[PDB]
């Protein structure tokens, strides 16, 4: 009752190829291991979640500034954006103008893996200074996961509680911003399909930027509320400087495995006494 | 291009006299094998870096101090140079260059030399707990290292005086034979890595992290053909986007591993292409 398990879904905002309007579409979702969903539509295999630097540096980045809503005592999307928008003009971290075109792009319509079939695809877009959505001019890398994973729900707890991760491109914000939404009450929102109550929100938007990958970036934060002790952590967080310090020992018991000329598969066995000691470093304190 | 043999000394004290000298860490050939008490070399093993110890690598990487071609032969010289250049650049103070140059002259001390020591100590210099690596690979060369080999210093120190945390990174246009510190194989490059006591910054962790870079194929040769310290930059952000980080997970250790192989394998596809 006071903690819940969390399955977590990332969303991107995207262009559909039939209609060229911009919407928000699920990209992979976490049920203790992460699902990646492909262009084809099927989900991928399951696997552990591995993070690159650069995601969490600017997840650390974001959330070391990042505007942080605690028991907020609302139950519909469109009220939570509105309340993290004004949150975001009073932190400084938008500025007033930006607030009507980031309402209008939090309420677009969340679709999923379902209408892949339907509609003729998805496409990266872009959200500008008007309705416009665009292609985005920073050179555009295939999604490491969907290379490796995708080409080829009742696992869920009952008394689980989802958390919704979004993602998404903006041009005209001078920085990237980080919301994240804890719910007094746990709220079905039509963002997800399943019929698990949504308690946490990640919302993560800015413009482009050298080494911010928006989808690694959602990557590393949907992995991070994955994570057992920030979980209980981001459930019993009264202020950002709890979720700041689980967040720091996050990333002080994650391992970084550089790159190597010679991949043996038995050299990174000699590891393993360093993730369990590391896991030991995470549970302990 | 060269292969290299990395290594990694620290300033510390001995027990029986209390002097400050430069000891043996770690070594790189292949794989990391570092320098546990009791002065036995541990178990080779991949070299592991913390998210600290690459964070503040870069960030001192940004400001670093970058000396290539230069024409020295002795480590008297190379450090003349470098703390010269220090404080051109504003790094460091003028008055903390002496004590500074004190410290990079003191005698390295290897691993044959440390059981007649009596023991030896971390030390933090003055103007005047175990590493994880040795805790879970330590409690228990001129063959391996090419005939066509180059090494790397990596100096790794602890100064209060200083303000801030400075990097130095030097390039040989010879290969030398210094013969203040003693190597199978002559010096070409020379981390220096010192500062205060800061947050999240683990000394032991930068220098390692350094000697990881250094050991890397693609960051050697680039730094072998650098010009500048934007080139430096350059392969060392192509570094940390191949860098792969594996979060606190409660998977069993050998999968949780395993499953990082094709993970490695794509990521480093294009690197060495």
């Amino acid at each position: 009752p006071g903690t819940h398990k969390v399955y977590v879904e990332l969303q991107e905002l995207v262009m559909d190829e039939k209609n060229q309007e911009l919407r928000w579409m699920e990209a992979a979702r976490w049920v203790q291991l992460e699902e990646n969903l492909g262009e084809n539509g099927a989900w991928g295999r399951p696997h552990l979640s591995h993070l690159t630097f650069w995601s969490l540096l600017e997840l650390r980045r974001v959330f070391t500034k990042g505007t942080v809503l605690l028991d907020l005592q609302e139950t519909s999307l469109a009220g939570v954006a509105n309340q993290l928008l004004d949150r975001f003009i009073f932190e400084d971290q938008i500025r007033p103008q930006d607030r009507e075109e980031l309402l209008r792009a939090l309420l677009l319509k969340h679709s999923h893996a379902g209408e892949l079939e339907a509609l003729g695809g998805v496409k990266p877009a872009v959200l500008t200074r008007s309705g416009d959505p665009s292609q985005p001019l920073l050179p555009q890398h295939s999604s490491l996961e969907t290379q490796l994973f995708c080409e080829q729900l009742e696992k869920i707890p009952p008394d689980s509680e989802a958390t919704l991760v979004l993602v998404g491109r903006a041009d005209f914000l001078e920085q990237p911003v980080l919301g994240f939404v804890r719910l007094q009450e746990a709220a079905e929102l039509e963002a997800v399909e399943l019929p698990v109550p949504i308690r946490f929100l990640f919302v993560l938007l800015g413009p482009e930027a050298p080494h911010i990958d928006y989808t690694q970036l959602g990557r590393a934060a949907a992995t991070l509320m994955s994570e057992r002790v920030f979980r209980i952590d981001a459930y019993m967080a009264q202020s950002r400087g709890e979720l700041l310090h689980s967040l720091e020992g996050f990333l002080d018991c994650s391992l970084v495995l550089p790159p190597t000329d010679a991949p043996s598969e038995q050299a990174l066995l000699s590891l393993v006494p360093v993730q369990r000691e590391l896991l030991r470093r995470r549970y302990q304190s």
